[PDB]
């Protein structure tokens, strides 16, 4: 059988704030962002440092 | 409050391919090959294009 490797890495695309009352509004204020501009990706939410990354 | 927005892309670095009996395999040649280049990550396959994935 013949199988396949990809070798992938991560960029950075880019990096914004927003101020909201709470993560939930934050993250309906990025999904918006990040979707409308098309592209459903990978979340994630760190409430420590108060950031989301999405991998998209 | 602030809220930080980390947006991520994804690169392609490099795929290759073996043959082999089975994914098992597979995947011990992958592990090598990827161990000899110093590439380290996280590892996904997909059974139905046979293709592992690793991203660094
Ligand atoms: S390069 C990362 C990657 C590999 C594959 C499984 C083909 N994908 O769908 C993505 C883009 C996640
Ligand atoms: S944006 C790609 C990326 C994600 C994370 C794991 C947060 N990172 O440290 C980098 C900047 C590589
Ligand atoms: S030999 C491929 C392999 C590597 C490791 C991650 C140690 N494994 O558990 C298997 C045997 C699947």
């Amino acid at each position: 059988m013949q199988y396949k490797l990809i070798l992938c890495g991560k960029t950075l695309k880019g990096e914004t704030t927003t101020e909201a009352v709470d993560a939930a509004t934050a993250e309906c204020v990025f999904k918006q962002y990040a979707n409308d501009n098309g592209v459903d990706g990978e979340w994630t939410y760190d409430d420590a440092t108060k950031t989301f990354t999405v991998t998209e």
